[PDB]
């Protein structure tokens, strides 16, 4: 049953993996270059970072008891990207689309 949403969590994110999506998951698919993209304030505006790919190896490495542990892994990403930018910024165009594809998903969670 824990097992169970454990695997619905996994397909979640294998979905946000998906090419369907790629057109705005990919800015979420591995943890932000700060050096690369010059985010010179990044690391003082984000206290804990995370990615999808992160994501993906708590899962594969079981650090999540349930599923709601991996959600606050998954929300943190999106609130990661809604603190840091400003509103108007595209990338949070992207995390607006792609947690619309989570939230409808994980909200199927069986009970
Ligand atoms: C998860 C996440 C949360 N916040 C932000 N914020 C942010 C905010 C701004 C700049 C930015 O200014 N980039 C400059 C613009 C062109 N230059 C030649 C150097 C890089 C920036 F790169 C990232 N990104 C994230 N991921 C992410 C990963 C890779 C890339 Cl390439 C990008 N670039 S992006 O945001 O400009 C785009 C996706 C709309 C094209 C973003």
């Amino acid at each position: 049953k824990v097992s169970e949403q454990l695997k619905c969590c996994s397909g979640i994110l294998k979905e946000m993996f998906a090419k369907k999506h790629a057109a705005y998951a990919w800015p979420f698919y591995k943890p932000v270059d700060v050096e690369a993209l010059g985010l010179h304030d990044y690391c003082d505006i984000i206290k804990h970072p995370m990615d999808m790919s992160t994501i993906k190896s708590k899962l594969e490495a079981r650090e999540y008891r349930d599923a709601q542990e991996f959600g606050a892994d998954v929300r943190l990403m999106f609130s990661n990207c809604y603190k840091y930018n400003p509103p108007d910024h595209e990338v949070v165009a992207m995390a607006r689309k792609l947690q619309d594809v989570f939230e409808m998903r994980f909200a199927k969670m069986p009970d």
